[PDB]
RNA sequence: GCGGCCCCCUGGACGAAGACUGACGCUCAGGUGCGAAAGCGUGGGGAGCAAACAGGAUUAGAUACCCUGGUAGUCCACGCC
RNA sequence: CGGCCGCAAGGUUAAAACUCAAAUGAAUUGACGGGGGCCCGCACAAGCGGUGGAGCAUGUGGUUUAAUUCGAUGCAACGCG
RNA sequence: CCAGGGCUACACACGUGCUACAAUGGCGCAUACAAAGAGAAGCGACCUCGCGAGAGCAAGCGGACCUCAUAAAGUGCGUCGUAGUCCGGAUUGGAGUCUGCAACUCGACUCCAUGAAGUCGGAAUCGCUAGUAAUCGUGGAUCAGAAUGCCACGGUGAAUAC
RNA sequence: GGGGCUGAUUCUGGAUUCGACGGGAUUUGCGAAACCCAAGGUGCAUGCCGAGGGGCGGUUGGCCUCGUAAAAAGCCGC
RNA sequence: CGCGGGGUGGAGCAGCCUGGUAGCUCGUCGGGCUCAUAACCCGAAGGUCGUCGGUUCAAAUCCGGCCCCCGCAACCA
RNA sequence: GGGCGUUAAGUUGCAGGGUAUAGACCCGAAACCCGGUGAUCUAGCCAUGGGCAGGUUGAAGGUUGGGUAACACUAACUGGAGGACCGAACCGACUAAUGUUGAAAAAUUAGCGGAUGACUUGUGGCUGGGGGUGAAAGGCCAAUCAAACCGGGAGAUAGCUGGUUCUCCCCGAAAGCUAUUUAGGUAGCGCCUCGUGAAUUCAUCUCCGGGGGUAGAGCACUGUUUCGGCAAGGGGGUCAUCCCGACUUACCAACCCGAUGCAAACUGCGAAUACCGGAGAAUGUUAUCACGGGAGACACACGGCGGGUGCUAACGUCCGUC
RNA sequence: AGCCAGGAUGUUGGCUUAGAAGCAGCCAUCAUUUAAAGAAAGCGUAAUAGCUCACUGGUCGAGUCGGCCUGCGCGGAAGA
RNA sequence: ACACAGGUGGUCAGGUAGAGAAUACCAAGGCGCUUGAGAGAACUCGGGUGAAGGAACUAGGCAAAAUGGUGCCGUAACUUC
RNA sequence: GUUUAUUAAAAACACAGCACUGUGCAAACACGAAAGUGGACGUAUACGGUGUGACGCCUGCCCGGUGCCGGAAGGUUAAUUGAUGGGGUUAGCGCAAGCGAAGCUCUUGAUCGAAGCCCCGGUAAACGGCGGCCGUAACUAUAACGGUCCUAAGGUAGCGAAAUUCCUUGUCGGGUAAGUUCCGACCUGCACGAAUGGCGUAAUGAUGGCCAGGCUGUCUCCACCCGAGACUCAGUGAAAUUGAACUCGCUGUGAAGAUGCAGUGUACCCGCGGCAAGACGGAAAGACCCCGUGAACCUUUACUAUAGCUUGACACUGAACAUUGAGCCUUGAUGUGUAGGAUAGGUGGGAGGCUUUGAAGUGUGGACGCCAGUCUGCAUGGAGCCGACCUUGAAAUACCACCCUUUAAUGUUUGAUGUUCUAACGUUGACCCGUAAUCCGGGUUGCGGACAGUGUCUGGUGGGUAGUUUGACUGGGGCGGUCUCCUCCUAAAGAGUAACGGAGGAGCACGAAGGUUGGCUAAUCCUGGUCGGACAUCAGGAGGUUAGUGCAAUGGCAUAAGCCAGCUUGACUGCGAGCGUGACGGCGCGAGCAGGUGCGAAAGCAGGUCAUAGUGAUCCGGUGGUUCUGAAUGGAAGGGCCAUCGCUCAACGGAUAAAAGGUACUCCGGGGAUAACAGGCUGAUACCGCCCAAGAGUUCAUAUCGACGGCGGUGUUUGGCACCUCGAUGUCGGCUCAUCACAUCCUGGGGCUGAAGUAGGUCCCAAGGGUAUGGCUGUUCGCCAUUUAAAGUGGUACGCGAGCUG
RNA sequence: UGCCUGGCGGCCGUAGCGCGGUGGUCCCACCUGACCCCAUGCCGAACUCAGAAGUGAAACGCCGUAGCGCCGAUGGUAGUGUGGGGUCUCCCCAUGCGAGAGUAGGGAACUGCCAGGCA
């Protein structure tokens, strides 16, 4: 099932805007993704420096016929242009915004992309 | 628990008078009998309604409330519970 | 559990360990209800003129920025300090 | 502490206001009737000058005296003739004016030219029950200057209530 | 022991994971590590020379200073 | 082979005999409605009407002709 | 020019050799089709007769008592039910032993199930072969049945197996290729035989004219493997910035050349053999070629040499050659 | 080759040495006196060890040592 | 196919014991079954008895051995009674 | 209860009960070409079919597939009908090229046309299916839960190591000394599960498994005894078999397991009773296995037909009427693209027809219709309206013509739908006569009634029935793979050359990627310089064909065969000396000759492409051309000739146009040409031993071990091969009875030990003798119990069935 | 006849490459000019036309030189036809044939027709 939304978020925060951002995966992570027993329970995105790294995303190393992978909950970066990135950061702190993982999947050109959005309303 | 009208059979209550029996009364473990609805058995019946079931919706879900359909059952006899 | 009753569903009879510092009855004051009743106020009506469209003045969110200083944010912030 | 800059940014969104979309109007002419308020590092007459904003001179008045001040709607004539118009004035060009050390960023005003959108406004929504609303001017405070804001003042003056 | 599937969702395509952070290349004006020279300022000046210093230590051979023999700087840690 | 019938937004389907509009939705975007949210409610991005040739004042549409799908009946040295 | 023809006598008997059509050299299937004969065994059904010693159990019902307000209830007795119980005849056939050229083509012996039933049995009837009947096993239909028996088509067909008879003499194979619903069959070629005809036709050797890419070798092309280094650059660690120094490091990154070995999809080389051609003598019963009559053969085996395959395993397997 | 002899000095050798004084260990393998004696040959002590060695004297008195090329043989060699 | 241990419906039914048409012995009746004689080995068939043990046999208690009648007493789970 | 007569009596069949379904009676259904008959002298409480199988509790989820039951707007569709078009003939006409009337004829195939199938809905006590992936719960684990795959749905209860469980003797518990079985549990159900029924169940059972008492010759372990044989005598008197025998053991050899061969050992001649190791002993032309273009039954969405059922047309086959669809005929309405006097069809005639044969313009009726407007009879009336008009791409309700739109109506044609009747036809209602008759016939009547039914034609359905097909190679067969073509290696220096040997490719492409004339010349590296890199283009040098060649590989290619331009069609027609290569069918190469061409000044080159793949015989037709033929003659059809088209006939020499399976119910001909057992050969594998000696062993390689590697022995395992046996060599285990080897389990002798003793380890010598009972399982074996000095390893057809067992 | 050079060939590395030196009267080359013939997939480079100021620089030719290429014995070795033999996966003997590589060494081409120039 390549393509899922975030059933943890609807009833917890509320989206304002929604951006799409390619992720810095490794390959095994991609495999685990092409599968589907990973969860956003607790995962959101954060800017450690000036760059945004979605964190707490757990991606079960591999299942069906798994094998040697890497740190299930690893700080994975996010891609987004300088302009498209200097924004959401300044609107985070507005008074209380949060970068929460909305949906995940691979695009036309076969690239796993993540969908984030501002959060409030809990 | 019992509602159309009619007849047949039948239990209790109540009143007016007087007469008769003369305490023959109260209660009652055990015992016996009755005991709604649902349910069961053997059959009958079967329009309405209706568990179940079928399907339509509603909903986040909706094995529900709503809607369309509908079996048992509701009715009869007898016997049970 | 045992007994007894029933074709069954089950009924009847009827405990103990264990556990809790309660359980319960009638009566509390409010607040609140997508509860009910009674009843008020330019809260809805009858009217007259507007805003919402336009250009502009001005404020704010936003966006941008080297900085766009801080504050004020339903009514009761936004020609507000 | 000081200079320069920003708070005035501008794809957009909203709030509150202003000005219109006009003959119950515009424009010229002439003529009518207020209130309230301010003033010395202030109001500043007259006179002259410039189209004008304004400037040169200069009385008066600490002020029922003097200045700010020549209310506007209105009334009378006159024209327009229902058009994106003589409606409407945004915008932009040029040339100027008073403030102030300093008007690029950003002041206000002036004169000449330019003459957007707008032909009365969806869902909706705000006001007001009387001298109110509507609509016309006037003044004050801040303030060197910078009022469509705010705070006042009177003129005209309705509709409507089961 | 043989058969199929699997190494990124576009079946021969053209580097669009737009993406960051990181790396490479080009340009530019500011800092001297962007840079070079010495006019530009000044007179005993110059350089190399040689030698020594804060409760303590280390580094700029350095920051300081002295001149035919002896006194004081900047950063970090305790 | 032949009789049909069919392709039109990112998928869905009307406009197909009538010529004269490129739309009806789902879904994103705003803007409406609330005291706010929901729910209804609107306006837009977006399609060579498959293709090309064509008559008309004008074509998705009537004509053409072919690529292409699907139904059938039939063909296969 | 080319193809086919003209430049060779045919014909009819007779004997023989082949082929064709026929049973076509003889014997042999399992089967297929046609017509009849069979239900005296067996399967089912129909009509009509028969059989079931002896013992058990004791259903429905009924009677009289008891008991009750009356029913309930109960008790004796009576009754005589049943794919009911034990057990002979009868019917079956579960186990074992014997028997197995039997006493017997399914039995004997000891045990075994049923035994008033969907029981069993006599006589007769009816159902017929792709048909019957079947409490279903493909069972039974006359010692049999996934299609009876008998006669016929009939000498079915048999690319299979077997067999094939008197004598002497001459020659003398093949177990290969090509095709094949072919693979143990067959066809054409090759090889045997007979005949006619034709050149020194053919073989061996000698001298002459040839092309080889094999054995071996080599590593230029090319390829692989191993070792060494290049100034430089570079990398790593070490004193820790940094000596932009030194050392060891082993480390590889950018195109470096050198040496050695090997060569199935390779050669900058290259034999022996073998083969093709010319010419020539000798020898050889034409050994050669063409035509024609008769074929057989197309399962090969081992051994040597050169190899693929396998284990340089096999009395393995697949080619070449003797 | 026997035999009779010697087999040492720094040095009990410094040493991550509990004890080493040759020895799994320590490192190097240098260094004194002699005829010549190894910071090491050994079976190997609680350690000093006792006892033989590689290496040197005497004795004896002529041969001795073991690589290469080749012949024939030997072990390696167990089945019903 | 045999002078074949097999198959073949009906009828008759004595005595003693016995429930009996079972079984045993007999009656009436009918039979010794068409090669005999000796021997007294293995082995085979069919039988009898067996110390101690008692399923150790075996695929398996196969085959044997065992129980065996009439009356009265007594008789568990379970049960469709 | 039934059943395999004659190896199976059972858990199979039957059963009462249950359910689904069909059947209205001339019933369905069955035997019958039919008549008839059964069903039944019955009548839905009846009768057939099918599944399930007392009773109890129950019987969940899925309708996509396949059946069946319905519906139906659409799509396609049979006989039939026979519209068009095209052809043959020839009266005539053209002097002639050709045309061609009527007729007759060949073809074409519109329109009509029912079921079917597609389609839509039901349906599971119809035939069936009841799965994957993922995610999710406090630690694990699982997953109540949620996604998903679209394949219709994903297992409810109950049960579960089972008559189902592969691993498996699962694990735990119980029973036993010990239990592969058993019982009770767990759930990890390879692969239970709800009328192909699930789970239970008292009774019953010559039913399967387990336990125990009693019993015992079943056994330790056999003894004695009575009887029938066996043995002797007498009489009678068989059998299968058999090339001939003067018919020994060993070891070897050998068509591979020897009485017969070699070598050798041993043995005087002949009976009798006994035993079964050999005579691959007898019996049956192996039943397994493979082969044959064998047979037969059986199956099915194999092929092809066919009875049955079903659809339509026509025939037997009626009289009256009504309504209505579709043509076709007149007639009369009918046209709101935009400027504009306005709900303009198109062309064409077309400057007056029309009106007193009574006009506008007022007034209604019927009327259509985007209620925009229009037409009309009636009528008042009472005497007119129109034309380029200037605009419109196109001008007149001025009107008239042949017409399309759409429309309406009488009519003609053709369909269908309905109603009323009767005479064919039916009657398996009634009554009458033949006739004392249940048949049949005729008659009368009632009931149906042109239906039903039957013939002919036709579409569908049709394992109910029938005939057949279902390849071959193969290191047996099957499974997989392969089948034609091309390149290379094997291939042994000419050609050719095999394998289920090692590697790759083809089933095309191109009107230029062909022809010619002229011209040009790659890769790779260095150096520089834009992005720009190890390689993008550019310069120079090196290099020198490594590049390139449409594509696999080999051979070629510079004179280029590589690359670019101009002109062009030689990608040409007829032929072809001569040669290659093939059994053949065929295939290839070819100078040159004639015609005509393109390029070139010209010599000259060109009959496709650097070459080698890129293919499909014949038959049967189709299309164009040629009078070659033409069944009396002239034509014509048809045939021939030349060009051409249609096969993944790919199993590629191509059995048919058309074809899959099962057999354990089987059968025949054959084969040891070819598998299973055993033998043989082999020895990779296995087992046994050795060589090296790092290391383990406190120190120390070799007491005991030993890495990495090396050499062997045996014949003994797993295999390879297919030599013997398929006109038969019986397979595992047990029993009984053995016999040999020694690589020795015990006992004996011994060396080393990391050997104190006791007890061990290891090696050497040794084959004399000895070398366990039991639980479980068919087991060999193994595990478990318990003994013993020990419980040896192997060979002997994995010894031993003419000895036993099964 | 000599020396030189251009053309066309034979031969096809003992002929080639490198490196040194060298030649311009003639020849050859570079070279000058280019509207024009003809030309560039751009370019007068090449192709071409008109020429002759310059130069032997490049190219070319000739001479020299053994750094590379090349040629390359003798002897041996390898293999192999026939015969024979072993300890037979591989060899040996007799006989014939006999490499490849390397060694010595060779080697800076040799040659015919025509033309031109100089002596």
């Amino acid at each position: 099932a390549p393509v899922l939304e975030n059933r943890r978020a609807r009833h917890d925060y509320e989206i304002l805007e929604t951006y799409e951002a390619g992720i810095a995966l490794k390959g095994t992570e991609v495999k685990s993704l092409r599968a589907g027993k990973v969860d956003f329970t607790g995962s959101f995105a954060r800017f450690e420096d000036g760059e945004l790294y979605l964190e707490n995303l757990y991606i079960a190393p591999y299942e069906k016929g798994s094998y040697a992978n890497v740190d299930p909950r690893r700080k994975r970066k996010l891609l987004l242009h300088k302009h498209e990135l200097r924004r959401l950061l300044g609107k985070v702190e507005q008074k209380g915004l949060t970068l929460v993982p909305l949906k995940i999947y691979f695009n036309e050109r076969g690239y796993a992309k993540v969908l984030l959005g501002l959060a409030r309303g809990k």
